[PDB]
């Protein structure tokens, strides 16, 4: 078998192969004197002659390599220690602790020495630590388990969320963090549209997407990926908005469904809102630093037409030279869209959490919050006229004292129905409650 | 200065340090491998870890 004399070949030095390579015409030069018997005195004096080489030495490597095949002649040219001290430091490295090795190597020494084990040295303890695997280190920490057609404009969009630390001031006066939801074209790059909020949940998305779509049409083949690898709660408008199933409403769209920081946090007229990652910042400059809810989202649409804008974009379809806009807008004349129609758009508006409809046909929705006080009553005939007990209403703010639109649990369209700081004390109150308690509690 | 209430029931205590180790004849002037690190420890000690589950450690 060649394998063993050719790997040990493969795993010899350049030195070595070298020293072969030299080696070997002498040798193959010699077979040729004898070949023709010349006296073996002769070849060896002048093989030695010629090349500068022990002639005893020639000789003996030539009747060496002689039962080996003539390709394979380069080729032929060419811890006892206690287990328990070992298992012992193997068990304390492996802990997610993971201590310092050189400190570790000494606790071994002294549980070596309560035991009497021999220990390797350090040097060798380490060097079999490198040797053991790279799948042991994440079993200390579980790490690398964390890690592990042709696309037209507008046919697959991708949507992202993001999470600002600049601070700002916003409508209701509360000083926040706003986070924004993106839709991005994956081809150009371009960024569609955004919705900014208080808090992540699933209106900005869809309101977004209503953006989208609004601007850009809706294509005959539709793909909207968002990577997960439902919002709601209480009460912008007084009532409740909204535990549902958004799922159905992009699969209706005709969309198939699947699972900056430097032109916004960092642009200079928020200086004083963003922080920055700094580790250490000073809490009691901020409240008069937060930035006004109009700056931030002037801002931000400044930095996202900018980012759009923005020139040698490094990507096959920009080629160094253009821009997200200008791609997008070569791509998307070449795309076949449909431009959705008024009702599409309005199954859209938002929905509120079921209430309750009357004997009489007729339901309630209390009004506040960004909107006048006032409480709403709507009604309709085929409410009183058929089975039903709750309502999802439907509805769009600027709507919402003429005409709703009511649904019923499972999601069917009944009809529409014609109309015929508050719990805010409450939570200020609580707040004061807790902090006083709390200061007393400590003390 | 430390003090606060009350590990005795009765509070402990505003006072002058300072006095007593000049009294001391005292001339006043203005590990972690080993604790924190330590094997025995390992479900308490979190590690500098930026993210770390806070569902397992009432019971480490």
């Amino acid at each position: 078998d060649r394998e063993a004399l050719w790997s040990k070949w493969d795993n010899a030095s350049d030195s070595q192969r070298r020293l072969a390579e030299k080696w070997l015409p002498a040798v193959q030069a010699a077979d040729e004197m004898l070949n023709q018997g010349i006296s073996t005195k002769t070849a060896f004096a002048t093989v030695a002659g010629h090349y500068q080489v022990s002639a005893s030495t020639l000789r003996d490597k030539y009747y060496q390599v002689q039962k080996f095949a003539k390709p394979d002649w380069a080729a032929a040219l060419v811890s006892e220690f206690d287990e328990d001290a070992w298992q012992f430091l193997i068990a304390d490295y492996l802990r997610p602790e993971k201590p310092a090795f050189r400190k570790c190597y000494e606790r071994l020494e002294l549980a070596a020495r309560e035991h009497g084990w021999s220990i390797p040295s350090r040097a060798t303890a380490f060097r079999r630590i490198q040797q053991l695997d790279e799948a042991m280190v994440v079993a200390c920490r579980e790490g690398e388990h964390a890690l592990m057609e042709h696309l037209d404009a507008m046919q697959w969009i991708n949507g992202d969320g993001y999470l600002h630390n600049v601070f700002v001031r916003w409508f209701n006066g509360d000083v926040i963090r706003p986070k924004t939801w993106f839709w991005q074209d994956v081809k150009t790059r371009k960024i569609l549209g955004w919705r900014c909020d208080v808090s992540e949940n699933i209106d900005s998305i869809r309101l977004s997407f209503m953006d989208v779509v609004t601007r850009y049409g809706i294509p005959e083949d539709f793909h909207i990926t968002i990577d997960n690898t439902t919002g709601g709660a209480p009460n912008r408008y007084r009532f409740k908005v909204k535990e549902d199933d958004p799922k159905g409403l992009f699969l209706l769209m005709g969309a198939k469904m699947h699972w900056l920081e430097e032109y916004v946090d960092k642009h200079p007229a928020l200086a004083g809102a963003y922080t920055g990652p700094n580790p250490q910042a000073k809490p009691d400059n901020y409240g008069d630093r937060a930035v006004d809810a109009e700056l931030f989202l002037k801002t931000l649409a400044e930095g996202v037409a900018m980012f759009n804008a923005r020139t040698g974009r490094e990507t096959e379809m920009c080629g160094g030279k253009l821009s997200f806009d200008d791609v997008f807008e070569r791509e998307y004349a070449r795309t076949i869209v449909r431009k959705p129609t008024e009702e599409q758009k309005r199954m859209l508006l938002l929905p509120a959490e079921a209430v309750n409809v009357s004997r009489k046909g007729e339901f309630t929705l209390k009004v506040g919050g960004s909107l006048k006080g006032a409480k709403n009553v709507y009604y309709n005939l085929a409410l009183m006229l058929a089975g039903v007990k709750k309502v999802v209403v439907r509805f769009d703010p600027q709507q919402l004292h003429s005409t709703v639109y009511c649904y019923t649990l499972d999601g069917r369209f009944i009809c529409e129905a014609e109309c015929l700081r508050e719990y805010r004390r409450r939570q200020k109150q609580l707040k004061s409650a807790t902090k006083a308690a709390i200061k007393a509690q400590k003390q």
